[PDB]
């Protein structure tokens, strides 16, 4: 058994070299230079790596990620009064992901098997901060994501949680301000989001959904959360002329305060907005149970754009959005529903 230290502006290198003697590595203000991942990719199994002191990184246009992880049976964990500080500002000019300049993502989950992420602070991401991919039985919890400088500072596309290609994980305890989905679910099945905290972004979402090989959602469920001050509360957001599939999808003791432009929304348009939706991804099972909340009077409490005969077997229970206006241009509503 070995624990090693690495810290310092020359940390993540020796890191980089040296992880798989170390049984436990922990990793003390390290300052990673611009332009390199720390590189925690392909750890022995059960490594147990611990954040300390401050983490930076140095600037540069590129892509990321920032940080790397994958492997089996991993612990990867925060200290008290740790932090992992993206100092996101620097690249923040309004255009996130879309324009601009090239910012790196932060945190590549990949290839992870029967691993747990707990205690993280993040400060700051540059853009997306979890990228969450080809991974099974991954425990995300008690993360806090602060993006709340990014809010009058051009922050864009800072999504909390992105998942793909991966099953079996569970996110419980996160803490999120950000400016864009709080979770979203791209492909993935048994998925589990509870007790989470999600502000300033756009919400609790599956999609968007289709024109990959990877197109089926199946079984995820939010539970014991709150969004507050989004664009969006619940989010199913499908692909216009793509195929895949969305089912036993649950929302479930979800609290909603100030929406800004829609309590709930449903898009089989999604992409193109302006013509009619299709009907290549079906969503089916879809529950809400007890999901309460309030939308601004400029906002919608509900839009529901469904393709023709391509979303049944809702079970709305105990639901109510209020605040906002009754929309007219909800097509296809499934008979356990309504806008
Ligand atoms: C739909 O997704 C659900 C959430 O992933 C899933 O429930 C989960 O089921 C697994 C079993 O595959 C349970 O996990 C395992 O780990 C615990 C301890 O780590 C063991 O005690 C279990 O025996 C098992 O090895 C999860 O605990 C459970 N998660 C929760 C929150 O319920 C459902 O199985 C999925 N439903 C369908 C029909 O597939
Ligand atoms: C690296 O150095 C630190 C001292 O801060 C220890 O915590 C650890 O055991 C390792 O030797
Ligand atoms: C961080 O800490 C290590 C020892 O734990 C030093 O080797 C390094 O120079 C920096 O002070
Ligand atoms: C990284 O750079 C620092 C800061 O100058 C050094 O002290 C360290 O040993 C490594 O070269
Ligand atoms: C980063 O720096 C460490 C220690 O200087 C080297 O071992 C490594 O090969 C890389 O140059
Ligand atoms: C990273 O840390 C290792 C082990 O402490 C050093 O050998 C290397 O020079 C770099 O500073
Ligand atoms: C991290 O860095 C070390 C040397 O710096 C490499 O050996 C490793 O492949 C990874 O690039
Ligand atoms: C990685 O870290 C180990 C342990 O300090 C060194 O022995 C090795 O040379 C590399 O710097
Ligand atoms: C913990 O893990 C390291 C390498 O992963 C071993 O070298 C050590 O003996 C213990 O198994
Ligand atoms: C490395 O060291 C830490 C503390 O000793 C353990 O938590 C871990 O299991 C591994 O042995
Ligand atoms: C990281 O990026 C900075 C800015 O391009 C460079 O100065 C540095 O040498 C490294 O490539």
């Amino acid at each position: 058994a070995t624990t090693c230290t690495f810290s310092g502006s020359n940390g993540a290198s020796s890191a980089s070299k040296s992880k798989t003697s170390c049984s436990t590595i922990v990793l003390s203000n390290v300052a990673v230079p611009s332009g390199t991942t720390l590189d925690l990719t392909k750890l022995n199994d059960g490594t147990h790596v611990i954040f300390s002191g401050e983490t930076t990184f140095g600037y540069k246009e590129w892509s990321g990620p920032l940080i790397s992880v994958s492997g089996s049976d991993l612990t990867i964990t925060g200290a008290s009064g740790h932090s992992i500080n993206g100092d996101g500002s620097r690249w923040w000019d309004g255009e996130g992901g879309n324009g601009g300049k090239t910012k790196p993502k932060f945190f590549a989950a990949h290839s992870l098997t029967n691993s747990v992420i707990s205690g993280l602070k993040i400060v700051n991401s540059p853009v997306q901060v979890f990228s969450v991919a080809g991974s099974d039985y991954l425990t995300l919890k008690d993360i806090t994501i602060d993006n709340s400088d990014g809010d009058d500072n051009g922050g864009h596309n800072t999504d909390a949680f992105d998942i793909g290609t991966s099953t079996y994980v569970t996110i419980s305890g996160a803490t999120v301000y950000n400016q864009d989905d709080c979770v979203a679910v791209n492909s993935g099945e048994n998925i589990y989001f509870s007790g989470g905290y999600c502000s300033g972004g756009h919400g609790l979402s599956i999609g968007s959904v289709g024109g990959r090989s990877d197109n089926t959602v199946k079984n995820v469920t939010f539970v014991d959360s709150t969004i507050i001050n989004s664009d969006n509360g619940v989010r199913i957001k499908t692909n216009i002329d793509t195929t895949g599939s969305v089912s036993d999808v649950t929302y479930k003791d979800i609290t909603l305060t100030s929406i800004a432009k829609y309590g709930i929304v449903v898009q089989q348009n999604y992409g193109d907005t302006s013509s009619t939706p299709t009907t290549g991804v079906p969503i089916t099972d879809f529950v809400l149970d007890n999901v309460h909340g309030s939308v601004v009077s400029s906002g919608t409490n509900i839009l529901i754009s469904c393709g023709s005969g391509s979303c049944s077997d809702w079970t709305w229970t105990d639901v109510s959005v209020s605040g906002g206006k009754t929309s007219s241009k909800c097509t296809n509503v499934p008979s356990g529903a309504s806008c």
